[PDB]
């Protein structure tokens, strides 16, 4: 059979999320 | 079964000049 | 030309630059 | 032979709701 | 008894007024 | 006897009568 | 500068038509 | 001198039927 | 003559029917 | 001895049926 | 007579932390 | 002397003990 499944998420252009003070949080689980 | 397509999310914010303090929270719970 | 069950969602936003710290809270759990 | 579709959502603001202090509480949770 | 069913939802907001703080609560998970 | 096909939806939006501090509070959960 | 009281409001709600998609999408930003 | 008070707000959503996932999005970015 | 501030914010939520997954997606920024 | 600055948000839910579905993804900006 | 500044905020979800399921992201975007 | 600022945030949830997993991330990128 045929089938598809993919996706794509960019957050947003602004003030850059440097080091020290600014910041970026990402969480996933585990690991695969 | 059922078939679908891949879907894209995107959001974009301009900031004149980058820098210090901006804030970003992205939670992917979730399992291929 | 084959079409399923598609989307797409964008959040674009311009405009000089507010005070200090922007701040996503966003969330993408995900289920099979 | 006919397939099926859903819409396309784009939010776009000038103006109101600069870079640098702003608040996006997004919710994208899954597909059942 | 399958049809096509699609459309297009853009939200275009700019106007000049005071101060900033803005806020986006959107919730949006998967369909029915 | 009633078909479905495509559209096309556009929402321009000014000064909101008041200060400015906007708020956008949607919820998209599936269609009818 | 007006003196403010405070007072109760409660709300409940309940599905019927059929099965229940629960979906709160809601913004409580503030006013002046 | 002078002295303010906020309202109180309660809400509540359930109801016998069926299925299940709920999806709750909210937005509350104080204001001064 | 003193400043008093005070809220009271409550969301209540459940229902049977079956499988789970919930989904809380909230942005709570803050005050100046 | 006398009030001054105080909030309450509570947000209560309550899931059976499948293993442990949530997915909570909160942020709480702040200010310096 | 000091002024005092403080807030509660709390989520209650009726689920435990199991194993490879539920899944709790939160981010505080600030310094102290 | 110094005005006295602290705050409540807590995220908790109840049911089935289970076993050792479970997933949270906490972001803070700050400093005493």
């Amino acid at each position: 059979g045929y089938e598809v499944h993919h996706q794509k998420l960019v957050f947003f252009a602004e003030d850059v999320g440097s080091n020290k003070g600014a910041i970026i949080g990402l969480m996933v689980g585990g690991v695969v």
